[PDB]
């Protein structure tokens, strides 16, 4: 009964890229059982961010991603108390960005709190100089691995000019109390940005993701 069939939810982010601090707060919706959810964050601090927006967008929600029936949903099952991550994002020119979020269960909505450190990247890379044009789909592998859940990607980030930035990507997540593990499955998840205003000040974001067997 805790995960209804339509949840909402608030997320706070304190960050820093390359020294330039800002905090993002939104709110967001969806269907966690359907792997769908939309979110629409704001600027509240240090705006216009002086970089990409698109380091940011995989950061504001892994209670909303579809699973089998058979694939234990372990994220679903840390709640009410909930559970953390922690990731770890390596571009391929050499900017890092580490991320930190606990993720709770407040009067019948998630409460997120993100915390972000992105440093090294080139002043005249895309992200500095605002030459991505957001995700291309990717696949999560997930794997379970010292009482916790991990999960690696390659992301593909389109660039204005064509052609592709990558990054690797590895996260740990972490139930607050031990519940059920899965073992390795894949999760295909895209992500949008469906509106923005010109600085990117105000976004719109929307993400579907959904669990597949990976053996069986």
């Amino acid at each position: 009964a805790i995960i209804k069939e339509f949840m909402r939810f608030k997320v706070h982010m304190e960050g820093s890229v390359n020294g330039h601090e800002f905090e993002i707060e939104g709110e967001g919706e969806g269907r966690p059982y359907e792997g769908t959810q939309t979110a629409k964050l704001k600027v509240t601090k240090g705006g216009p961010l002086p970089f990409a927006w698109d380091i940011l967008s995989p950061q504001f929600s892994k209670a909303y991603v579809k699973h089998p029936a058979d694939i234990p949903d372990y994220l679903k099952l840390s709640f009410p108390e909930g559970f953390k991550w922690e990731r770890v994002m390596n571009f391929e020119d050499g900017g890092v960005v580490t991320v930190t979020q606990d993720s709770s269960l407040q009067d019948g909505e998630f409460i997120y709190k993100v915390k972000l450190r992105g440093t090294n990247f080139p002043s005249d890379g895309p992200v500095m100089q605002k030459k991505t044009m957001g995700f291309e789909a990717s696949s999560e592998r997930m794997y379970p691995e010292d009482g916790a859940l991990k999960g690696e990607i390659k992301q593909r980030l389109k660039l204005k000019d064509g052609g592709h930035y990558d990054a690797e990507v590895k996260t740990t997540y972490k139930a607050k109390k031990p519940v059920q593990l899965p073992g390795a499955y894949n999760v295909n998840i895209k992500l949008d940005i469906t509106s923005h205003n010109e600085d990117y000040t105000i976004v719109e974001q929307y993400e579907r993701a959904e669990g597949r067997h990976s053996t069986g």
